DNA sequence: ATGCTCACACT
DNA sequence: AGTGTGAG
């Protein structure tokens, strides 16, 4: 049987990223309950990231700022910059850049999001094996690391509980052998540490990682001690860490496919999967879907990390809800502009900066009405970084969605629109 | 009426 | 090409 223990991956969050990032710009907000909010008008904003200190107090992300001052008095506030009528997020883009150049010195980096990135440390971990020797590994190389499902068997405090797993871990491995997966997490863990300390030194910001077999269990095990601690998942401590591990916390199953495996099945944790047959997971949810499902409960998952540090796409967009949705003719083509212009900015970076050109503009609008995220998206022709050309060649391939019969009333009024540039070639 | 993004699979 | 899903 193979056993998902071939790769050594790990998955990396900047802790509270946008907070970080004003904190370190604004000493004042260090070490405070502080949130990052944008636009300040409508109940003075909507919250989208949290320091640790507020999230104390209960606030959280998708908060109104005014409710979440009920929860925590004295919590802080930095807003996002506005830029052409919109939320401008360059700041936090620059930051994060900041970070993914440094985390590639040590290892192959997969951009997740802004805040989080997927290491592959499996060459990385042979090279370290052989400048080992054959050494044992000092707890002092792992002083952020726990251990998952250690201590056990025959402390009160939660550091006296770390160092206690990480000895039980260390007093076990077997370091002769160079083909363990276990002492491979370990140097992988090792490694993770050295690349969060120069992380916080080069550019002040704190980061949780986790470090396993593959992506999914990577990502569940950065949540697992946070912040700015990192928790190694070994293949051995799946069977007690999914027996009851909701089924909703695993990476691609807190939507409807993973509410439609509690239903159909009549379960309530990852663990209870094993039971099932391959062919029946495939039966009820799909050949794809169903062989995932059979290896990811045991723990095993084989999604590459992609060497991939750049996105694919380069994308502005603008809500407009309530009695703000869009229903002149100049209006539509007014936040058109907006967002090409933004739009026309990013990619003349990009340009400079990776080599590259986009080829297609795909444009994306939401009617009033209507229920789901996009109503409906068109795409045309991306052949020159011009603001008016975009906006107008967007607006050509929309402009016939105006139920109105005035050409410059627009009805039913837009609730969002969408510029999104893709299908990059080399330049 | 938190938002603004970004990646991938189905057809 | 256009839609739906899942996520930060």
């Amino acid at each position: 049987m193979a056993t998902g223990q071939d790769r050594v991956v790990a998955l990396v969050d900047m802790d509270c990223f946008f907070v970080q990032v004003e904190q370190r710009q604004n000493p004042h907000l260090r070490n405070k309950p502080c949130a990052v909010v944008q636009y300040k008008s409508w109940k003075g904003g909507g919250i989208i990231a949290v320091s640790y200190e507020a999230r104390a107090f209960g606030v959280t992300r998708s908060m109104w700022a005014d409710d979440a001052k009920k929860l925590c008095p004295d919590l802080l506030l930095a807003q996002v910059r506005e830029s052409r009528g919109k939320a401008n997020l360059t700041k936090y883009r620059e930051a994060s850049v900041e970070v993914m150049e440094i985390m590639s010195r040590f290892a192959v980096i997969e951009r997740a999001s802004i805040d989080e990135a997927y290491v592959d440390l499996t060459s990385a971990v042979q090279e370290r094996l052989q400048k080992l020797q054959g050494q044992p590994i000092s707890a002092d190389l792992l002083p952020s690391t726990y251990i998952e499902g250690l201590p056990q068997g025959p402390t009160v405090q939660k550091e006296g509980m770390r160092k206690q797993g990480l000895f039980q871990w260390l007093d076990s491995l077997q370091i002769d052998n160079l083909t363990s997966p276990d002492l491979q997490l370990t140097v992988g863990a090792v490694i993770v540490e050295e690349m969060r300390a120069a992380i916080e030194r080069e550019t002040g910001f704190q980061c949780s990682a986790g470090i396993s077999h593959n992506k999914v269990l990577a990502k569940l095990a950065c949540g697992l001690n946070k912040p700015n601690r990192q928790t190694l998942v070994s293949h051995g401590s799946v069977p007690q860490l999914f027996s009851q591990m909701p089924i909703r916390k695993i990476r691609s199953l807190g939507g409807k496919l993973g509410a439609s495996v509690i239903e159909i099945l009549g379960i309530e944790y990852m663990g209870e999967l094993t039971q099932f047959t391959e062919s029946q997971l495939q039966s009820h949810f799909g050949e794809k879907n169903g062989s995932w499902l059979y290896a990811m409960c045991r723990g095993i998952e084989h999604d590459p990390v992609k060497p991939r540090q750049l996105p694919k796409t380069i994308g502005c967009s603008k809500n407009f809800p309530g009695k703000t949705a869009l229903a002149t003719r100049e209006q539509v083509q007014w936040w058109l502009l907006q967002l090409a212009q933004e739009l026309e900015e990013r990619l003349t970076k990009d340009r400079n900066d990776n080599d590259r050109v986009a080829t297609q503009l795909v444009v994306s609008i939401r009617v009033q009405g209507d229920k789901r995220l996009s109503s409906l998206r068109r795409c045309c022709a991306l052949t020159r970084y011009d603001a008016h050309k975009m906006s107008h060649d967007a607006f050509t391939v929309i402009k016939n969605c105006n139920t109105s019969g005035i050409q410059t009333e627009w009805s039913p009024p837009l609730t969002m629109l969408f510029l999104c540039a893709t299908k990059f070639s080399a330049s």
